[PDB]
């Protein structure tokens, strides 16, 4: 809701991303998730 969730699926581009304690870390080219 607020931030992104660990492990969530996050939006480098568009859409909320991680609160403290997590970041939206790349998977590959079009992959990115909050770690």
């Amino acid at each position: 809701g607020g931030c992104l969730p660990h492990n969530r699926f996050c939006n480098a581009l568009s859409g909320p991303r991680c609160c403290s304690g997590l970041k939206c870390k790349e998977l590959s080219i079009w992959d990115s998730r909050c770690l």
